[PDB]
C-alpha cells in the first residue's frame, strides 16, 4: 500500500525571467502533508500533541527509527536554492507537516521566440518524488498550490496557473511521481513599441520627409546611414536573446528593413545615374516612384510579415 | 492564552536599491525578546543568571524539552541573507533574547516608475511568524526598530520610517502575526539634471543656435542627428529601469522631443522645398515662424508633460 | 581483491556554455551502486529490509564501522556544485546506492575556435575514484548515464554521447579509475548569419552600388567608413571568445575585409588623382575595374579563406 | 569586575575598493587575547599545556561549562564573509587566543566625492562588543592592528592607519566596546589624467587650430561635435561614481567645456551671420577676438573652478 | 624537536586570470603527509590498517585526544575556497595524509603593467603553517607540487615553475612556515596585434593615403576623426587594466599617435592657411614635407617608445 503525500507548491515571488539563459526565478514555500502512523506518539496532559522539528534533527529521528522519508527533488532546478525555512510538525497521529520557503532559480526550456516579441511562454516547476508510486504517491495539496498577488514582475503578466500530477522514470525505472506547477505568462509590448518600433517608424518616415528636398545623393547617404541604424536595432536586439539557430519575427522585421534600405540606396544611385547621363527631368519624372515606393515597400513589409508569422 | 513576541527590525545599511530588478539591499539586526515560562532555570551562586547560547545548540535544547519556538520567515526576502550573528541569552525567568544580524535582498513590488525620475517610492520588510496568533502574538520590541544614521544611500534619502503590525494566512488558515518595516525615500535628482537634463537642453539650444545661419539643409541634417541622440537617451534611460508595460514620465519627455524634432525636419524639408521652387524670398518670410517655433514647440511641450503628469 | 562501483551520470540540463571562460555548466545526477558486505544488516521479518540515510549520517555510520567509501572527485569541475540531492539507500545484502543531484560548472579545455563559428567541440565531465584500482574499481552503471532530452540549450546541438572508462594517477602512484561522460555538440550559425555575415554583406553591397554614380570621393569616403564598421565587428567578434594566441577563421574574415578595404581606398584614391591631373576621361576609362574588382577582391576572398581553412 | 579582551585587526590584502556602491573589500586577520579563569585546566606532565580548538567545539565547551564568549560583530560588514581560519588555542591559565582570517566587503559611508578625482577619503572597520563595558572591556592588542606590505592596490595608495576604541549602544542601551581601524587613502590621478584630462585637452586645442581656417561653418560644425564628445565623457565619468545628489569637481569641469563650447557654437554662428550679411571683412576684424577668447574662456575656466573648488 | 609535515600543492586549472582586479583562480589539489605517533593504533586481522575520515570528524577526533594539527591558512586567498574534497587517511603509524580539492581566488601583487602588452607576470600562493617552526616545519611534499597540462588559459602561456619553504611572522613573533608554489607566464600577443596594432596601422595607413587627394580641408577633417579613435582605443585598453598610478607602454603608444595626429591637423592647417593667403603653389611645394613627416613621426615614434621602454 503507497503512503500518499500532498504536495503544496506556492510562488510569493517571480524575482526575474531571464530570457536569454532561458530560466526563471522565484521566491517559494513547498508544503507536504505525510502522515507515518510510525511516528505517532502520545503526550501526557500539558505537553503539546503537535512536535516542532528542524528538518536537520526531523531527518536524524527518522534515521533512529529507520522510517523512509518521501524524498522529492526540484527536476528543473538551476544551481543553488537558498532556504529561509525548513520546518516540521508532527501531531499526535503521525502527520508529518514539511514547510520549505526559498529562492532558486529553474530551467524554462519551454521558449518559443518565434514571436518574439509577441511571444507567449510556459514557466513550469517539477517536483519529483525520487521513490517510485509503490511506496509513495503525489497527491494534490488542497488551497495552496499557485502564484501569489505580489510577484513584482513587470515585464510579463501571468495569464493561468495549472497544477496536475503524473510519472517520470528518473532514477527508478519504477513509475514515480511528478507534481508539476505550471503557469503561462506573456510580455507588456509598451517596452519594445516606445525603445524599437517607434525610433525605427520616425527613423523610417523622418527619412521620407528628405526624399521631398529631390537631393537623390542626399537620399543615398541617409539611406546607408538608416542601414548601420538598423545593424545596431540588430545588435540591440540579439542580446535579449539566446543565439537561437532559429529565426523570430524580430529577425524578419529587421532583414525586412534592411532589405528595403540597400533597394532605396540601389533605386536612388539609378536616379542619380540619370542626373550624372543628363536625363535630369526623366529622373523627375520616376522621382514619384520612389517617393511612394518607400512608404508602400514598408507596408508591403508590413503584410508580408503579419501574414508570413500570423 | 498566546505568549508574547517583541518583533525589533533595525537597518544599519542600505548596500542598494536596484531599481531594474525592483528589490532593495540592506545590513539590518533583528531583536526579539520572548518569554517561555518553561525555559526558565535556577542557578547556584557564582554561576551566571543569564545563559548565552548559538543560536545552533539554543534550538537543540527547545527540541529535548520539545518546546515550540516562535518560527518566523522574511516573507519578502530574495536569494540568501548572510548572517552575522544569530545569538540567544537566556534570564532566569525563561526570557528568551534572539539576536540576528544579516545582510540581504528583499522585494521592492511597491514600485511606481509613472514620475520617474520625479517618483517617492515604498520600501519594506515582512517579519511573519508562520505559527497563528492562538499560540504567538508578535509585539512592538520599544526604542530599537527603525533606520540606523550611516545608511551610506547617496540617491536615495528617506523621507519617514512607519512600524505596525498586522496579520497573514501564508500557510495556517488561522490568522498569523506580520511585523513591518516601511519607509519611504525619494530621489536626488542632481544626477537627472546634470547628465539628462542639462545636456538635451544644451542640444535643443545650441541646435537653435544655427538656425541664424538660414541654411535649411543644415538645419535638417542638424535636427535629423538630434533624432539619433535622443533615440540614444532613450536607451541610456531605458536600462535604468525594467521592461515595464507603463508609461513612465521620462519616456514622454523623450517622445515630446522626437515629435518635435521629426516636425522641425519636416518643416524645414518644406522651407527648403521654396528655396528648391524659386520661392527662396517667401522662405525667408515665413522663417521667422520656423525661428519661434522651435522654442514655443519645446515650452508648449513643457507645459503638455507638467499638466498631463501633474 | 577490488569491490566495484557502478558509475551512472545523467546530465538533465545545459544551464549554458560559457565559451570565452572555456567551461559549460549542467544540473546533473550522479548514481553509485556499491556493496559493501560489511554494511549489511539483518531483515527481521515485519522490519523494512531497505535504510535510507542522509550521506551526513551514512558517513558517520561507515567511521563508526571504519569501513571506506570509494571516495571520487569530479577532476573537471569549477568552483562550487550546489547540491539537490546526496540520498544514500542500503539493502539487508549491504549494497549502497548513492543518488547526487547538482548543478556545477566544468572546464572544457577541449575548445578549438581554429574554425570559429562553424567548430564542432568536446564538452567531458571527469569522475575520479581518489583510491585506486587495487582497493575500487569503476564499472558502468548501464541503462542511466546520458544525456536527458530538455538540456534548453539553443546555440550548439549535441551530435553523440559517449561513455567510457580508464585510469588516473591524480594523488595515488598507483593507476586509479576514471569514468568519463563525453558529448560533441555543434553551433546553430543562424546567430552568425543573422548578426554578422548578413549585415557585412549589406555594407560591401550596398556600398558598392554608390560606385555606379562615378564619385572616387564619395567611395574613399565610404570604404573609410566601411574600414571603421568592421573594425567593430572586430569587436563585437572578438568578446564572444577568448583572448585566443591562434588565429580564428573569423578572424581572418575580418582581417579579409580590412585588406580589401584598405586597398578600395588606395585604389579610388588613384583614380581620383587622375581627375585630378587632367585624365577625367582615363578613370572612367580604368573605372570598368574598380566597378567589378570590388565584388572579385571579395570572392577571390570566399576561396582564400573557403581553401586556407577547409 | 569587566575581564579585558585584545583585539587586533590586520588588513593582508585590499581586493579592491568599489567607489561606485561606496564600499571596499578586504581580506583580514583578527585576533583576540581573552583571560577565562574559568577555562583554565590542569596538565599532568609531559601533556601539553596548549589545548588546539575549531570554533566549532571551542563554543560548545563554553556553552557546556555556560561561560560567556565576548561576542562582536563587525558593524559595517556588507554581505557573506568569507572565513579561512576561526581558530582557538587555550593555555593552562585559560587565557583564550582566538585568530579569525576572512575577506569581507565593508561598508565606506564616509566617502566625500565633492573633489574627485582629487579627493583623499577614509575606510574603516567597526568590531562591536555585543556586551556592554560591565562584562567585557576591548582593550587594544599591540603589535598587530594595521595594514600589510601587499595590499595589490593600484589605484588609492594609503596616506596613514590609526587604531583606537571607543563605545556604541546598538542592541544594549549599557556602553559598549567598538574598535576601530581607521585608513586614509589618497587617488593616483594617472588615469584620469592620461583617459580624461589629456583626451579632453587635445579635443579643445586641435579643435582651436582649425580656427586659423577661417571657416565659421567649420568651427560651427565642429564645436557643436565636442558637445557631444563631452556629453559623452559626462556618461564614462558618471558611470565610475554613485548618483549623488551633489555637484563633483569633474562635473563643474565638465559643464565648464559645455558653457564655452555652446557659446563657441554662438559666437561663430554671429561672424557667420556678418559673412551673410555682406560684412565678410568686419567678422574678420572680429575675428581675433574669436581666436583669442577660445584659450581664454578656457583659462578663465581653469581659475573659476581651481579657486571655486581649491 | 618540530614535527614535519609535508606540503604539496598541484594546480589542475587556471579558470582564468583577472588582470584589472590583480588577481587570479585555480582549482587546485594540497597535499600533506604529518606523522603524529599519538594517531597510530593497532588492530586485529580483519580491520583495515588505513583509516579514512571526513576531516569534520578526523579535527572532532584531535580534539578528544587534545592534539594539535598543523592548522595553516592560504595567506593570498581572496574570497571563498570552494572545497571539492577534504579527505584524511592514517596509518597504522599515525602518518596523517590530508588532501584539499578547491577552487580559489588568489592575490596576484606580483603585476607589473609597465610593458603591457609585452610584460611577463609572476603568479603565486602561499600556504603558511599558522603555528612557529618550534612546533611544525613544513618540508615539500615530492612527485606532486607543480602545475597540470590541462590549465585552460588562452592568453598566458605559463614559462616555468618554482617550489621553496621561507618563514613569515603573521600572528606569531616566532618564524612560521611558509610553502610557497610560483609560476610565471607571458602573454599571447595574438589578441592585441589582431584587435588593435593591425587596426590603428590600418587607419594611420589609410588615412596617409587619401594624402595624394592633395585636400589639405579633407586631411584636418581626417586627422580629426582619427584622433577621437584613439581616444576610444585609449578607453578600449584602459578598462582591460587597473587605475595605476604608473604609466604603461600601451599608454605611451596612444598618447604617441595623439600628440602626431594633432600636430598632423596643425600642419595641414597651416599647408591650408597658405591657398587661403594665395600661396597655393608653395604649400603644393611644402606638401612634400608634410606627405613624409606622416610615415617618419610615426617610425621616429617605433624607436621612441622600443627605446625609451627597452
Ligand atoms: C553605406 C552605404 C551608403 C552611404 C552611407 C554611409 C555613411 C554616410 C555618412 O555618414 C558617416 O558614416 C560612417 C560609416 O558609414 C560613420 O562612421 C561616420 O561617423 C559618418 O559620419
Ligand atoms: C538618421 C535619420 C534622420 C535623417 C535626416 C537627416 C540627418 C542626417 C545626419 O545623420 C547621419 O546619419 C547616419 C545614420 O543614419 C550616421 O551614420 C551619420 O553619422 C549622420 O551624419
Ligand atoms: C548636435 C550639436 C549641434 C551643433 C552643431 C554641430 C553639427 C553636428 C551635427 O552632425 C552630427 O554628426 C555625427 C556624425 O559622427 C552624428 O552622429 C550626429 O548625430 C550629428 O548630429
Ligand atoms: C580611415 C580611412 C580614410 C577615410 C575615412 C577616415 C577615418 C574614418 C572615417 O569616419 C570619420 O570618423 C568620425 C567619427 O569617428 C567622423 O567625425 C568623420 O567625419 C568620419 O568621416
Ligand atoms: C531530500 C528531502 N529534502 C528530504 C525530505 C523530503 C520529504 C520530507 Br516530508 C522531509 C524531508
Ligand atoms: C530564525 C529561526 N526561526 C530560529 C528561531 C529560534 C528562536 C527564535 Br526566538 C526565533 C527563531
Ligand atoms: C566524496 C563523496 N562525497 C563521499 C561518498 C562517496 C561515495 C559514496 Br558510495 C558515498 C559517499
Ligand atoms: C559570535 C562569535 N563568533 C563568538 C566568539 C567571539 C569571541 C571569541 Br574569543 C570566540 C567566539
Ligand atoms: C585550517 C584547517 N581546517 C585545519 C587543518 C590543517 C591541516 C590538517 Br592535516 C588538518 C586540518
Amino acid at each position: 500500500e503507497p503512503s500518499d503525500v500532498f504536495i503544496g507548491l506556492k510562488i510569493d515571488q517571480i524575482t526575474g525571467i531571464n530570457q536569454k539563459e532561458e530560466n526563471f526565478s522565484v521566491v517559494g514555500s513547498l508544503r507536504i502533508d505525510w502522515r507515518q502512523p510510525l511516528l505517532a506518539f502520545e503526550h501526557a496532559p500539558g505537553e503539546p500533541k503537535h512536535r516542532t522539528y528542524t528538518l536537520a534533527t526531523f531527518l536524524k529521528l527518522l534515521e533512529e527509527k529507520q522510517i523512509r522519508w518521501p524524498a522529492f527533488t526540484y527536476h528543473n532546478q538551476q544551481g543553488r536554492m537558498d532556504f529561509q525555512n525548513r520546518l516540521i510538525s508532527l501531531s499526535e497521529d503521525g502527520t508529518v507537516m514539511y514547510l520549505e520557503r526559498f529562492t532558486s532559480t529553474f530551467q524554462a526550456p519551454a521558449f518559443d521566440f518565434r514571436l518574439f516579441p509577441f511571444d507567449n511562454q510556459l514557466f513550469f516547476i517539477h517536483v519529483d518524488s525520487i521513490f517510485p508510486q509503490h511506496l509513495f504517491r503525489f497527491q494534490e495539496m488542497q488551497g495552496f498550490s499557485g502564484l501569489g498577488d505580489q510577484l513584482g514582475e513587470e515585464e510579463w503578466i501571468v495569464t493561468e496557473v495549472n497544477t496536475h500530477l503524473t510519472t517520470h522514470n528518473e532514477f527508478t525505472k519504477g513509475d514515480a511521481s511528478r507534481f508539476v506547477l505550471e503557469f503561462h505568462a506573456e510580455r507588456h509590448l509598451n517596452y519594445y513599441l516606445m525603445r524599437i518600433l517607434i525610433p525605427v517608424l520616425l527613423i523610417i518616415t523622418v527619412s521620407w520627409f528628405t526624399f521631398f528636398l529631390q537631393d537623390y545623393t542626399k537620399r543615398i547617404d541617409l539611406a546607408g546611414g538608416n542601414l548601420l541604424l538598423f545593424i545596431a536595432f540588430n545588435f540591440t536586439i540579439s542580446s535579449d536573446l539566446p543565439r537561437l539557430g532559429y529565426i523570430t519575427l524580430m529577425d524578419a522585421f529587421l532583414v525586412g528593413t534592411f532589405i528595403i534600405t540597400a533597394l532605396v540606396v540601389l533605386g536612388n544611385v539609378w536616379l542619380r545615374r540619370l542626373e550624372n547621363h543628363g536625363k535630369q527631368a526623366l529622373a523627375r519624372k520616376l522621382d514619384i516612384y520612389a517617393i511612394t515606393s518607400y512608404p508602400l515597400a514598408y507596408l508591403l513589409g508590413a503584410l508580408t510579415l503579419w501574414l508570413l508569422f500570423f
